[PDB]
């Protein structure tokens, strides 16, 4: 996240570390079993840590719980990044309490205009390389879905959208990908893609989350 703030400990209490050796992704808890990420995000050996702050110190509120199964979305383009969006099973239900938490899923999609919370523990630097301890957040509109397909011409899709700041300066990054962004208490966007991070007129592009309740809720039905 770059141009955010310290979140605060457990104050995200639904944002997940996916560590494979070290924490390469987000994700976000939606219930006790299940965790949405990116696509993007997919590898195999994924160990969930949920109730996280600094990731790089047992703090005492941690729950590190392998991943049972991955379920890529069966219409992912890795080339395009449409219908980036992946579930992640936990081997074993996580227990839920004030740092340890489930996001709703979103029944209406969210509006142009909303101030949404994008977190993560992702890159703090728009040009050089710089990683947080503790986890960050920055608080985004989404913008105009006409403003999102001028910054990024012949790629936005409609499972896409844009939130940001067009001046740049504030955005998520590197190693936020497959991270919340929660609109009005309902998880509506995954940290996707972007052209380099907070930079003038490339703002962030999230996977829209609202497109997927459906195949969300079949998946988690079956699996
Ligand atoms: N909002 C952005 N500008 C943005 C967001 C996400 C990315 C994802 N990069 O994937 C590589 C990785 O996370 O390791 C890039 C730019
Ligand atoms: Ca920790």
């Amino acid at each position: 996240i770059v141009g955010g703030y310290t979140c605060g400990a457990n104050t995200v209490p639904y944002q997940v570390s996916l560590n494979s050796g070290y924490h390469f992704c987000g994700g976000s808890l939606i219930n006790s079993q299940w965790v949405v990420s990116a696509a993007h995000c997919y590898k195999s050996g994924i160990q969930v840590r949920l109730g996280e702050d600094n990731i790089n110190v047992v703090e005492g509120n941690e729950q590190f719980i392998s991943a049972s199964k991955s379920i890529v979305h069966p219409s992912y383009n890795s080339n395009t990044l449409n219908n980036d969006i992946m579930l992640i099973k936990l081997k074993s239900a996580a227990s839920l309490n004030s740092r340890v938490a489930s996001i709703s899923l979103p029944t209406s999609c969210a509006s142009a205009g909303t101030q949404c919370l994008i977190s993560g523990w992702g890159n703090t630097k728009s040009s050089g390389t710089s990683y947080p301890d503790v986890l960050k957040c920055l608080k985004a509109p989404i913008l105009s879905d006409s403003s999102c397909k001028s910054a990024y011409p012949g790629q936005i899709t409609s499972n896409m959208f844009c939130a940001g700041y067009l001046e740049g300066g504030k955005d998520s990054c590197q190693g936020d990908s497959g991270g919340p962004v929660v609109c009005s208490g309902k998880l509506q966007g995954i940290v996707s893609w972007g052209s380099g991070c907070a930079q003038k007129n490339k703002p962030g592009v999230y996977t829209k989350v609202c497109n997927y309740v459906s195949w969300i809720k079949q998946t988690i039905a079956s699996n």
